[PDB]
DNA sequence: GAAAAGAAGCTTTGCTTAATAATCCATATGGTTATAATGGGAGCTGTCACGGATGCAGG
């Protein structure tokens, strides 16, 4: 479904905050201008504002748990640091 | 083949918020006090065994 559109969504995220290229995430209309032009497609079109908060929006909880898990995959290194120092 | 229906793509719009005028207030700094006002205080008090460096002295 649309859930594998958005798994795009989240590993072209993940690989474009890795590479320290971050003031293109948080701002949100260059960001859907980038993911156009690298031809991400949800029902062969392009993204809208309004289609992209749907896509988000229209979303399962379970999913959205898979989502975050499958993106705790890649910062590993990071997290496990960041818990070294925790185990209290 | 019609017809509701839902998205693509424009707009607004009530709300927010970041930039910036305004103001006030901590802060520094200096001055200025004209009778006279003349040597401190805890110091521990019940180690101790060695040891080397002064230290003093007579031959």
């Amino acid at each position: 479904k649309n859930i594998d559109t958005v798994r795009e969504i989240i590993t072209v995220a993940s690989i474009l905050i890795k590479f320290s290229r971050e003031d293109i995430v948080e701002n949100r209309a260059n960001f859907i201008a980038f993911l156009n032009e690298i031809g991400v497609t949800h029902e062969g079109r392009k993204l809208n504002q309004n289609s992209f908060r749907k896509i988000v929006s229209e979303l399962t909880q379970e999913d959205k748990k898979t989502l975050i898990d499958e993106f705790n995959e890649g910062f590993e290194g990071v997290y496990r640091y960041l818990e070294m120092y925790t185990n209290k």
